[PDB]
């Protein structure tokens, strides 16, 4: 397992996440969702020209996956999924300059829900979650875990679980007092208000 620093203006991003006060938490779970339609689109769209690509599974797809035990809500996906480079180095680049436009645009008036279009939503899981665990396969890497529970590191490791074909899984080990986002009604609810024109099957597993 590797450690790494995230760069000021991220660690920055997520302390505000974390301490702003803000009610309207429940937006999180469209954002990650946006991010697996924009990775559903991506492999997709590369198989038009390259049909070999979908080797790794020809479904696209989302599933969400809620886990009273472990107290953990997963965003799953067959997407594109990200490799080494991605995860620490390219996404970081690209959310640097989104961070610095949405501090900007809340001290002008803007609201967390809006974070998405800054394309740094992905940081809104940590509206519910105290820990992030991303498991992720692109075509042309391994399997990787992302984690972080904040406090300015992430870890990065080659992934020993179940092997997944391609995509991306976002593991949202939830803070204690968001076992809400568990519930079937309230996920269902959620997903109907804020993704309910997402062009691939959204399939809410329950227990
Ligand atoms: C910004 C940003 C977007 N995302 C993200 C999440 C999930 C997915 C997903 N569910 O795939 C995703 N997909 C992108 C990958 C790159 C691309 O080309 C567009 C789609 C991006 C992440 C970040 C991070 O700074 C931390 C991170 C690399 C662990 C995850």
């Amino acid at each position: 397992m590797e450690t790494f620093a995230f760069q000021a203006e991220i660690a920055q991003l997520m302390s505000l996440i974390i301490n702003t006060f803000y009610s309207n938490k429940e937006i999180f779970l469209r954002e990650l969702i946006s991010n697996s339609s924009d990775a559903l689109d991506k492999i997709r769209y590369e198989s038009l020209t390259d049909p070999s690509k979908l080797d790794s599974g020809k479904e696209l797809h989302i599933n969400l996956i809620p886990n009273k035990q472990d107290r953990t809500l997963t965003i799953v996906d067959t997407g594109i999924g990200m490799t080494k480079a991605d995860l620490i180095n390219n996404l970081g680049t690209i959310a640097k300059s989104g961070t610095k436009a949405f501090m900007e645009a809340l001290q002008a008036g803007a609201d967390i829900s809006m974070i998405g279009q800054f394309g740094v939503g992905f940081y809104s899981a940590y509206l519910v979650a105290e820990k992030v665990t991303v498991i992720t396969k692109h075509n042309d890497d391994e399997q990787y875990a992302w984690e972080s529970s904040a406090g300015g590191s992430f870890t990065v490791r080659t992934d020993t679980g179940e092997p997944m074909g391609r995509g991306t899984k976002v593991i949202l080990h939830l803070k204690e007092d968001q076992t809400e986002y568990l519930e079937e009604r309230r996920i269902k609810e959620i997903v109907k208000k804020h993704s309910q024109f997402i062009g691939y099957p959204i399939t809410l597993f329950v227990e």
